[PDB]
């Protein structure tokens, strides 16, 4: 119910959040680059992202700027995503863990790239930005405000819906064939 209490919970999940991908990173950037794409830009609508998750939010919790945008929302409600973003950090390192050496955020096709149908991504190719999606929806009830809520999935919504195309286009122009069966035993974010 107290309200410095959730920043407290989140400001982990976060810093938890974190952690995951700062391991699963660094070791993935240890990896040389073959073909990047576009990335003076990807970079930029990525850094866009990097206000919504973590610049914009950090200051719902360490500053009270934002205070007149929060929503005023039942406890009842923000435990409902409370929970859901603790499945996420799970589903976040299961994908991050099951990608591995292929990840990039800027749309890298690494040295020794291996597509991957085989891990959380049979059924479902980008979970991770499924995930983002979710991460996104959750993070503004958690903390309960409206600027770091819309904000934070329009952001997102962008960088994902110009990114995705490219991406696939991308993938096609690697592995050909096996890509384009892949989507089609495959959605993009739900399964089937
Ligand atoms: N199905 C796949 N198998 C292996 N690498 C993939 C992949 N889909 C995307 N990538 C690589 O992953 C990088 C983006 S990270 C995003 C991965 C995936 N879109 C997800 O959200 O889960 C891109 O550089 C791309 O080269
Ligand atoms: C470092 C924190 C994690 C932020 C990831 C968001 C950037 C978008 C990447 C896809």
């Amino acid at each position: 119910m107290n309200e410095n209490l959730w920043k407290i919970c989140f400001i982990v999940m976060f810093i938890i959040w974190v952690f995951v991908r700062k391991v699963y990173g660094t070791r993935a950037m240890k990896n040389k680059s073959k073909k990047k794409v576009r990335p003076n830009f990807e970079k930029s609508l990525v850094f866009l992202n990097f206000i919504g998750m973590v610049f914009l939010p950090l200051t719902a919790v360490f500053s009270s700027y934002l205070d007149s945008f929060n929503i005023n929302l039942p406890d009842s409600i923000r435990l409902f995503a409370l929970i859901v973003t603790f499945l996420n950090i799970g589903l976040f390192t299961k994908i991050h863990k099951d990608l591995g050496n292929n990840w990039s955020a800027i749309l890298e096709i690494k040295d020794g790239h291996k597509l991957v149908k085989e891990g959380i991504y049979k059924n479902i190719r980008h979970p991770m930005y499924a995930h983002l999606w979710l991460w996104v929806i959750t993070q503004g009830i958690i903390l309960s405000n409206w600027v770091v809520l819309i904000f934070g999935i329009v952001a997102w919504a962008i960088l994902y819906f110009i990114r995705v195309p490219k991406e696939e286009e991308l993938l096609i122009e690697e592995f050909g064939d096996e890509y384009i069966e892949y989507m089609g035993k495959t959605g993009r974010l739900f399964p089937k």
